[PDB]
């Protein structure tokens, strides 16, 4: 149970595409990339991920679960590299594009504008927590009263 960040494109895999897909999951399959890989074998169930639009928006569209424990991807038959299962969960009500991290000089430390070549970063409690609401992701009918 962390926070992480995914890189995806939307001509690959879209938003809605995970959606429609939320209480089916997909393996995140294919990952010859080792530091992905590493911090994928971080990952639980439970775990959360930002679902980052790249190519095309460069933006932070929902979020992401971990549904299944990393297990060896069915493409390997030696288990030399594992996937696990993602779903989504819930959009964000403003896209936190790649923009917005740069506006905000706290994000701008974060994995996302060190390394954009990194895919699956690792984010904190504090970065999660400022990003999603930085994204309108702002709750707050516990107390109308």
């Amino acid at each position: 149970v962390a926070y992480w960040l995914v890189k995806s494109e939307p001509s690959v895999w879209s938003w809605d595409q995970q959606v429609a897909k939320g209480a089916a999951g997909e393996a995140w399959t294919g990952v010859r990339n080792h530091s992905a890989k590493l911090h994928m074998v971080a990952m639980r169930r439970g775990d959360r991920a930002f679902y980052y639009h790249s190519n095309e928006g460069k933006e932070i569209v929902g979020i992401a679960e971990i549904i299944r424990e990393a297990y060896p991807d069915p493409t390997d038959a030696s288990g030399k590299f594992v996937c696990v299962d993602i779903k989504a969960d819930k959009p964000l009500k403003t896209p936190v594009t790649l923009a917005a991290v740069k506006a905000e000089p706290r994000l701008a430390d974060m994995a996302l504008m060190k390394y954009s070549r990194l895919s699956v970063q690792p984010v904190t409690a504090e970065e999660w927590k400022l990003v999603c609401k930085m994204g309108g992701l702002l709750e707050h009918h516990h107390h109308h009263h």
